[PDB]
């Protein structure tokens, strides 16, 4: 329990974000993996653009959720969803994909070695000329320009110019009755994980800004990453 | 191969073929007050400095009267910092153990009632090693010893958190940035004309705070401090302890 400065803890549809990554990958012939599928928030809405689908999760809990909504679904559409138990972090398929998706609050449960499991996890399973499209949530500090600081420094005079540009910060959450909850989550900035990408050999060909609702301010950025 | 900037991307290209760009740590033609910090801050006895470079707080330290080991990685460091101690006095000199060692995973044959690491030193190290710093540190404290730290501080690390209201309060907290410097000089002309870029990373002290009590320390005080004595405080002095 985390006693924030403000004293219980605390622990949306996929169908805008589901488009957005539909529209970054085009044609799409052959099934998609799907990283840490949840209960299917973004897996049903893929389904339901004609997808092949194999979702990759690792709680048996939220896996006999999954496996239930699938029960609730028409014959064609479960049909068509795979469901694997496994660690985004680190997992081995034998077996290649055209296409790898992985939503924001995902990749956001990994620390630095855990993501760079991830990334050589997605190497392994992407067939060549294969995409790795990721949405990562773009705070409000992560969007603007950071203030560069300019000071002259003396014999001879230099100019120095200090920026700070943002990597991590924490998203706090209270709770509060109108008349108390708590949590605190990991929020990378998406320059962050790019910068990640292309440590671990990838090439990211676009970053696309996106409003995860489907209207109003964007919130969140579509990341393609390919394989060189 | 050196870090392309946005100010540098256009210094460079409205300055033609005299322009030169390289990394600021390579062919590149403090201490006492932030040592003082620490000194308000702490000695029984000998004091345990991590990652001591070439002794920017070593020698201030050791010119108090202090006994300290200086722990290093870097071989050639070790050279330059051995040079600097031979031509220092002799009492000074007997006071000093300089040793080799990786401060993420070492252990000597001593404790000691203070450890001390600076701020550009922790930033040295990604999450995985701070742990293993942390509990390090942990098997080196006597029993009531001090872990000291300095750390560099951000304005967005210094500034209160924006919050966004509904009711439903969110804040976002820094937790680490990107430190991104240019350096060039003031002129245009020069003959050469060189741009240094840089860059590093630069923890929030509240994220090393928290990374501290999750590894077993009690956290006991924070100060705000000026690394050139005055100006803004752009410096958190961190003091930690075991609990027992
Ligand atoms: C914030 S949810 C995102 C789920 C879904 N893609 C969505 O957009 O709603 C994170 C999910 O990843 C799962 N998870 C956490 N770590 C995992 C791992 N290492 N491998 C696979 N799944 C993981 C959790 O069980 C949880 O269901
Ligand atoms: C920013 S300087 C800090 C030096 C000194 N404490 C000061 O305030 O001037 C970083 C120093 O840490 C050393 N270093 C880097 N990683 C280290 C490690 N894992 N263990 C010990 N020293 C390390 C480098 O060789 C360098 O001397």
């Amino acid at each position: 329990p985390v006693r924030t400065p403000h004293a219980c803890d605390f622990y949306a549809d996929g169908t805008s974000e589901a488009r957005e990554f539909a529209t970054r990958t085009g044609p799409v012939s052959g099934p998609v993996l799907e990283l840490a599928a949840g209960m299917g928030r973004l897996t049903f809405p893929f389904l339901d653009l004609g997808w092949e689908v194999t979702a990759l999760e690792l709680s048996t809990s939220v896996l006999a959720a999954f496996r239930k909504r699938l029960a609730e679904a028409p014959a064609d559409v479960r049909d068509r969803c795979t469901l694997v138990q496994g660690d985004m972090s680190a997992f081995a398929l034998d077996k290649r994909f055209g296409t790898v998706v992985i939503s924001s609050g995902s990749i956001n449960e990994l620390d630095e070695a855990d993501r760079r499991g991830l990334y050589a996890s997605v190497r392994e399973h992407l067939e060549p000329g294969g995409k790795f499209l990721l949405s990562l949530a773009m705070s409000e500090a992560a969007e603007s320009e950071p203030l560069e600081r300019k000071q002259e420094l003396p014999g001879r005079r230099y100019v120095l110019h200090v920026r700070h540009l943002p990597a991590e910060e924490i998203q706090e959450i209270t709770i509060h009755p109108a008349d108390v909850c708590t949590h605190r989550r990991r929020l990378l900035a998406p320059d962050q994980v790019v910068r990640e990408l292309v440590r671990s050999g990838f090439d990211v060909i676009a970053q696309t800004p996106f409003a995860s609702g489907g209207a109003g301010r964007k919130d969140m950025v579509l990341v393609e990453a390919v394989m060189p």
